């Protein structure tokens, strides 16, 4: 993975950007935790029928992921702002991978691929695309797994997802370009 920051490159910040606008749905510039959890909770975990403790538990990761961006219940956050808590989140998180602590994506990707049981099918990736809406496209889910390195089901597992996840959110590593196809820049 490549481990070197790359945040003043115009392509991770619209990797971001992109993000930020996916998820400010109103179009009103600002996001809240208390968004981001809904739709975790209210609106993904509910459609997956996740139960009770799945749910919980994925809160809990989405909570801690990004509270380590800097959001929180109640605090409007404009992009900028995001962005820098990015910045902090994928300090924070390669910090934590080089000294064999779990990072806060990893921990949310157990808990989403705890969901659908460490792997995850073809077919499981494109619902949450769907549901999560990060990529709507089937073409692209089936882009994320020809990308990655697959176990021997043409399965994806959760510590290839978070290496891909390493390099594609926070050091924009061209060996991830391409982790959502067309979905995510
Ligand atoms: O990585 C992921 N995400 C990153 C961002 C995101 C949001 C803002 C950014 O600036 C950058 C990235 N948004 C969502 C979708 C989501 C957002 C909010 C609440 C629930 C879900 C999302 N879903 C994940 C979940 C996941 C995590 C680990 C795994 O191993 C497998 C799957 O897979 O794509
Ligand atoms: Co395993
Ligand atoms: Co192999
Ligand atoms: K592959």
């Amino acid at each position: 993975v490549k481990l070197k920051t790359d945040f003043d490159n115009p392509r991770w910040i619209k990797r971001h950007k992109h993000m930020f606008d996916f998820l400010d749905i109103n179009g009103n510039g600002k996001i809240t935790l208390d968004e981001i959890v809904s739709k975790a909770s209210d609106d993904i975990c509910a459609k997956l029928e996740a139960t009770p403790e799945q749910t919980k538990r994925h809160q809990v990761c989405v909570e801690a992921f990004f509270r380590g961006c800097g959001m929180e219940y109640g605090k409007e956050i404009a992009f900028p702002q995001f962005l820098d808590g990015w910045k902090q989140l994928a300090t924070s998180e390669l910090k934590k991978w080089a000294r064999n602590e779990p990072t806060l994506i990893r921990e949310w990707g157990d808990a989403v691929f705890d969901i659908f049981d460490g792997t995850i099918t073809l077919d499981e990736w494109k619902a949450y695309g769907k549901i999560s809406g990060i990529s709507p496209s089937q073409e692209d889910c089936e882009a994320t797994f020809r990308h990655c390195d697959l176990d021997n089901a043409g399965d994806l597992d959760v510590d290839e997802m978070t290496r891909q996840h390493l390099g594609f959110w926070y050091t924009l590593d061209p060996e991830a370009d391409g982790l959502y196809g067309n979905g995510v820049p």
